């Protein structure tokens, strides 16, 4: 089978693992050890060809540089999240992009930016359109998700490989 490696990245309480859980165990998951990295692997039926997705749910506790850029090599396509509801979580993907950047030394490296918890738009602090902007800038497309209501969390996850199996 294909095996498709994503790798999840954003700052700390966006909603990497409650999408990853969501995607994985079709249940919301609020309590999930913010400092827990783990991976998944599943089979899935992508656009009617079965493959393998492998997905590594980061947690931000790997500081020695040489460890993470390994971990970065690895994986095929990204997915960046940050939480609409926090600002700054949209300020620190301009790190992860740049970090992914030089590890695969290619632009086009599969990528999602995920603006996750659509479902708290009463709590909103980053535009829509300023998200739009920015993935225009980086040439990637934007979306964005609710681990809670489990809106475009299939979509993150399926876009992402068929970049992966578009572009690798
Ligand atoms: N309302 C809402 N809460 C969310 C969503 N995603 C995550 N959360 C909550 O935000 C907190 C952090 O989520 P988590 O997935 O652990 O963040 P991580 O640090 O990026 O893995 C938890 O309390 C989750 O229930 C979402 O889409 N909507
Ligand atoms: S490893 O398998 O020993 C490992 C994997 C992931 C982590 S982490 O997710 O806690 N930290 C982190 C930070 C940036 C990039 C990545 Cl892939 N992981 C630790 C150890
Ligand atoms: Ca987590
Ligand atoms: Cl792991």
């Amino acid at each position: 089978l294909a095996l498709h490696k994503v790798i999840m990245v954003g700052s700390g309480g966006v909603g990497k693992s409650a999408l990853t859980l969501q995607f994985m165990y079709d249940e919301f998951v609020e309590d999930y050890e913010p400092t827990k990295a783990d991976s998944y692997r599943k089979k899935v039926v992508l656009d009617g060809e079965e493959v393998q997705i492998d997905i590594l749910d980061t947690a931000g506790q790997e500081d020695y540089a040489a460890i993470r850029d390994n971990y970065f090599r690895s994986g095929e396509g990204f997915l960046c999240v940050f939480s609409i509801t926090e600002m700054e979580s949209f300020a620190a993907t301009a790190d992860f992009r740049e970090q992914i950047l030089r590890v695969k030394e290619d632009e086009n490296v599969p990528f999602l930016l995920v603006g996750n918890k659509s479902d708290l738009e009463d709590k909103r602090q980053v535009s829509v359109e300023e998200a739009k902007n920015r993935a225009e800038q980086w040439n990637v497309n934007y979306v964005e998700t609710s681990a809670k209501t489990r809106a475009n969390v299939d979509k993150v996850f399926f876009d992402l490989m068929r970049e992966i199996r578009a572009r690798l």
